[PDB]
Formats: C-alpha cells, structure tokens, sequence
C-alpha cells in the first residue's frame, strides 16, 4: 500500500497526486475474521479509503439511528462499474509517461486499485473526439466495402483496452454505443443537428446501419476483444433537437422499437455476435418509463432488449416514478447507468478536489442502487485541466485529470467516492433491505456478496457527525460513526 500524495487547489478538497514512480494504491484484499468487521473511510478532511477494523457486538441498547440488514429481502444482482474509453481519455493517458500509465490504468482496473469491470466503447466519434468521422465516410457505401477502424480505435482505445484487461483480475465487461451514423445515412446530411435514418425500418438506409454494428463487431473480435453489449444509440432523443451541437442520430420511441425489430435485432442475432447483448434507451430517465412501454409492449422488440441504459445528467430526481415505474411494468429487463457526468453553470468544468462532485456520485449511485439499476458507467476515464480535449468545448469533470506537462495524474475525491462501491461490490452482488430506526440524513445501502458476507456504504452530505449502529441478525451490532461530510464502506463475513 502506498498512501495519496494530497494537494490542495483552493477547492473544499485534495486530490492525490501521483507520477511515473508514486501512486496511492491497496495491498490485496483480506477478509476481516468473524465477529469482526472492516471499515474503508474517505473524509473531505483529507482521508482516502483509509482501513480500520473494528468488532460486531452481541448486543445494543440506545436510541441512537439503528439501520438493520433484511438479508432476506433481496433484490437486483450488480452487473458491475467502470468508465467510458474516449478518444480524448485514451489520448490522454497515452501522452504520459509509461510508468505512469501504467499507475493511472492500475488506480482503475487492479485489486490494488477500485477494481473497475467494465469499460464503454463509443463506435467512432463523439464530443470527446478531436474530429469528427465515422467508420464508413465514403459517401452511399450501402456494402460497407470501405469499413474500417481509424488510428483512434486501432492505436488509442485498443492497446488501452488490453492493458486495463490484463491488469484485471475480475473479468472486464465491454459495452459500445454509437453518436452518429455516416452522414449519407442520415436525413440531414450532418454528423450533429436534427436528422434521423433515412427511409424507414426494414429499408436499405436501416439495413446498411444494423450491419455496421456487425462490422464493428466483426473489427473488435479481430483485434481479440469481444462485448458484453451494445446500446441501440447514444442518446437518440438529441437528435430531434434543431441545432443539437455534436454527433446525434434521433430516434422517437417508435422508430427505435421498429429499428430494434425489423433491422438491429435481426441483424445481430443472425452474427457470430449473436451472444452480444442489446439496451434500449440510453438517455435521460425522465424519458421513463413512456419509451420502455412503447418499445416493450411490442414483442417482436422486447424479444432483443436485455436492458435499459439510463443517463444520469437530467436526474434532479424523481427515480420512482422513472426507475421504480419501468422495473414495475417490466422486471425482467434490468436497468443499467451507462453515463454519469458533473456541473453548475457558474462553476468550471474542472474543480481539482471538489468534494461536493465526489458526493453527487455516490449519491447518485446509493439512490440508482434503491431503484433496482445493476451497474453504473462513469463518463471520460481521464481528462486534461482543462475538461478535454473535445472538439466543441464542452468541457466536463472527470475522477483523473492528466497533467501532460507535469507527467502527473490527480484523483479527485469523485474516484473515491466511486471506488468506495466499485473495489467492494463485485459482479453477482445483491442488493438487500436496510431499514433505518429513525428519520435521518444519511445515505445508506446494503449488498451480499456472492460468498455471503454484507457491504454496506453510508455517505454523509451534513456537516454533523451522526452516531449509528447497524444490525445484522446473523452475528450481531456494529458501533459505529458517520462524520460529516464521509464516506464509509463496511464489510463483514456472516459466517
Ligand atoms: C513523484 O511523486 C513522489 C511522491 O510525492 C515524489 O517523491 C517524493 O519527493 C519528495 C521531494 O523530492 C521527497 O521529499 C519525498 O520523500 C519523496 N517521496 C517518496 C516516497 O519518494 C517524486 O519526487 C515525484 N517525481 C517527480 C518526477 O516529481
Ligand atoms: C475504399 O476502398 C477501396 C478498395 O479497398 C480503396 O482502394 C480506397 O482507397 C478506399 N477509399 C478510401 C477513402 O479510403
Ligand atoms: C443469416 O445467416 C446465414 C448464415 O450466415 C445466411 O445464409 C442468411 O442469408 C442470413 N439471413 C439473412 C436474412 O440475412
Ligand atoms: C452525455 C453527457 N452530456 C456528456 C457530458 O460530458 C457527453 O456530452 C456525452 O457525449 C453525452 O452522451
């Protein structure tokens, strides 16, 4: 284990800082011996997944905040958390350094890291993208003879792909989304603005589009790399939007259904891909659950829809109504967070050691985790100082900026907050019932593990600490504290 390095940018935190020869990092993982338990605690005071362990008591007496486990009560299975491989993550950790590349894809996707599983792919180019292109620019190339992975895919996200894969000890789950189809596909001749397939389902301009999937397929398995699954299109709703500023391909609820139907459906399940999996949606929730219904309800689709992708920019929240509603009407189709992104229009896009950006994530990864979501994809792996690059400046936060100058990576505290599910939360998880005493401010969720043994992480946004003990009936009470401004994740074995 090596400590963080902390720096101060004059924000409500530290980042950590590390280099071609220093990272903070984990010893492998240890279980904590029966009757005891293990706490991992981050603080914007400065601590980072800081290990203690304490022992689980027979039994409690006070009217301090009890939450009790109901590890009968189960519910979603975890599928897993990672981030996306953009152009601009990939161009940026390359311009490091080896060692600190090396260091960087560690921090992410090593037990002595935050244990990462899964990685989005964009097919092509996207705002975080330093041009625009497709794989299939020749103008009405129907055949796709002209097909083919630029020097983004084949000398950026590739090699990094393999790296972060061998450096995994849990397998690693890959998922594609495209912006934009070629521009020859599409009604406004243009990768961004308002414009939609050509034609209708089930025609030539549908057909040529479900078979470039299969081509990128086809090019990702030539280069040894295979999919979980693939969403149906990133955010199809900014495509109906006059003037939307980077690569877009619109679809109402109607179209993707009879897309999924007549054209994308068909088309993968007659590849070599067929195992590959299929999400709807992949936009905002408050779209929900109006688009599942109309793309559900018709079987010829739901027969080819695994999931739901969800995209958490427009949250703030009604995740009953959305989440809760569509698990109601379809159970059997699980929902996955597939982007998650921070920042107030007075702010920056990047804030070095903002705690708060830290505290939206696990927030929002608690509330996703009480509405039935499996899995939750963080944005950009790694940005530059500045938010990019991104060839329309729209320039966002991410949990490691790169200091190409410096030969430095920072780890804001948004990395840790997220770690502090993704290193303890591994795929096959179940999220279980925890019932709180009493009205509190707290933010609170529990799991098993596939072995058995309970996580529970307890995030406090207040500034006062708040005393509380967690009951597990199984082995017994956990004194503990929830500081203000913290964030705990707790694991016991239960036998
Ligand atoms: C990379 O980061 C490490 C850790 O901060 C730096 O090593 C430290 O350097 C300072 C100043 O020379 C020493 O006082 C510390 O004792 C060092 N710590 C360790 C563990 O070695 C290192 O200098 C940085 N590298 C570069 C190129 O700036
Ligand atoms: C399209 O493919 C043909 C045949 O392989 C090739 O000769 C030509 O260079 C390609 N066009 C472009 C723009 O790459
Ligand atoms: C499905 O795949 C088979 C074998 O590759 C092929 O012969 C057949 O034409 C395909 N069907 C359609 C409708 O594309
Ligand atoms: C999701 C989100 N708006 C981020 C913001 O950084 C980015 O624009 C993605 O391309 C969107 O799909």
């Amino acid at each position: 284990a090596r400590p963080c390095i902390p720096k101060s940018f004059g924000y409500s935190s530290v980042v950590c800082v590390c280099n071609a020869t220093y990272c903070d990092s984990f010893d492998p993982p240890t279980f904590p011996a029966l009757g005891t338990f293990s706490r991992y605690e981050s603080t914007r005071s400065g601590r980072r997944m800081e290990l203690s362990m304490g022992p689980i008591q027979a039994n409690h007496t006070g009217t301090g905040l009890l939450l009790t486990l109901q590890p009968e009560q189960k519910f979603q299975k975890v599928k897993g958390f990672g981030g996306a491989m953009t152009d601009a993550a990939a161009l940026n950790i390359l311009a490091l350094s080896p060692p600190a590349q090396n260091l960087l894809l560690k921090s992410y996707f090593s037990e002595e890291g935050i244990g990462y599983n899964i990685i989005r792919v964009p097919m092509a180019s996207c705002d975080f993208s330093i041009r625009t292109y497709t794989y299939a620019d020749t103008p009405d190339d129907f055949q796709l003879h002209n097909f083919s992975l630029p020097e983004e895919d084949t000398k950026l996200k590739i090699p990094l792909i393999h790296r972060a894969l061998q450096l995994a000890q849990r397998p690693v789950s890959l998922l594609a989304s495209p912006w934009t189809s070629p521009t020859w596909l599409k009604t406004n001749g243009a990768v961004n603005g308002k414009g939609s397939l050509k034609g209708q389902p089930g025609d030539i301009y549908h057909q040529t589009w479900a078979r470039y999937f299969v081509k990128f397929l086809d090019a990702y398995a030539e280069h040894k790399l295979q999919f979980w699954a693939v969403t149906a299109e990133n955010e199809p709703s900014a495509g109906l939007l006059s003037g939307y500023p980077f690569q877009c391909l619109g679809f109402t609820p109607e179209h993707q259904r009879d897309f999924i139907a007549r054209d994308l459906g068909p088309t993968l399940a007659n590849s070599t891909h067929h195992n590959v999996r299929l999400l709807m949606l992949d936009d905002q929730r408050l779209l929900l659950p109006h688009w599942a219904k109309v793309v559900l309800t018709d079987p010829e689709a739901a027969k080819y829809v695994h999931g739901i992708a969800v995209h958490w920019y427009l949250d703030f929240a009604p995740a009953k109504a959305t989440l809760g509603e569509t698990h109601r009407l379809f159970p059997n189709t699980m929902l996955f967070a597939s982007e998650a992104c921070v920042s107030k229009f007075w702010e920056q896009s990047v804030r070095l050691g903002s705690w708060d950006r830290g505290m939206q994530y696990s927030h929002s990864i608690i509330t996703n985790l009480l509405y039935h979501v499996v899995g939750w994809t963080d944005w950009n792996l790694a940005l530059n100082p500045e938010g990019g690059p991104n060839w329309v400046r729209n320039f966002v936060d991410s949990p490691i900026i790169v200091d190409i100058t410096k030969d430095t990576f920072y780890k804001q505290p948004m990395f840790y907050h997220l770690g502090h599910f993704s290193k303890f939360i591994p795929e096959g998880s179940q999220r279980v019932g925890l019932v709180a005493s009493q009205k509190n401010d707290l933010d609170a969720v529990a799991l098993m593990h596939p072995d058995g043994s309970a996580v529970v992480v307890v995030l406090n946004r207040s500034s006062k600490d708040v005393p509380l003990t967690i009951k597990d009936p199984a082995v017994g009470f956990l004194e503990t504290i929830s500081p203000g401004y913290s964030i705990h994740t707790y694991l016991w074995h239960r036998q």
